[PDB]
């Protein structure tokens, strides 16, 4: 699924994601536009093997399991494959683990090098919220 920009939003804010660990609904929505632009199905191959998965290009070193990934970790306990469902939920809840690991949002590299330090709060303005 392609999400629109605004219907991203309110799926996000439905799952808890608005204001989590201090990062307001403007710095998700961004965060998944740079990484996915808005596609639930996309994937990306790395250099070292790993795979990310998904609308929050989750990574499959250490997040979730696609069996191609020798020694890597599975630490939200899901395959990979259920990030690129059309419903958000494993994508939201697994991120929710991410961001409170410690490095915050700039575990995603789009979101440190295109969202960081921006008027966030645009990828929202027009919705009805
Ligand atoms: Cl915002
Ligand atoms: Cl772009
Ligand atoms: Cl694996
Ligand atoms: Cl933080
Ligand atoms: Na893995």
């Amino acid at each position: 699924k392609v999400f629109g920009r605004c219907e991203l939003a309110a799926a996000m804010k439905r799952h808890g994601l608005d204001n989590y660990r201090g990062y307001s609904l403007g710095n998700w929505v961004c965060a998944a536009k740079f990484e996915s632009n808005f596609n639930t199905q996309a994937t990306n191959r790395n250099t070292d093997g790993s795979t990310d998965y998904g609308i929050l290009q989750i990574n499959s070193r250490w997040w979730c399991n696609d069996g191609r990934t020798p020694g890597s970790r599975n630490l939200c306990n899901i395959p990979c494959s259920a990030l690129l469902s059309s419903d958000i939920t494993a994508s939201v809840n697994c991120a929710k683990k991410i961001v409170s690991d410690g490095n915050g949002m700039n575990a995603w590299v789009a979101w440190r090098n295109r969202c960081k330090g921006t008027d966030v709060q645009a990828w929202i303005r027009g919705c009805r919220l």
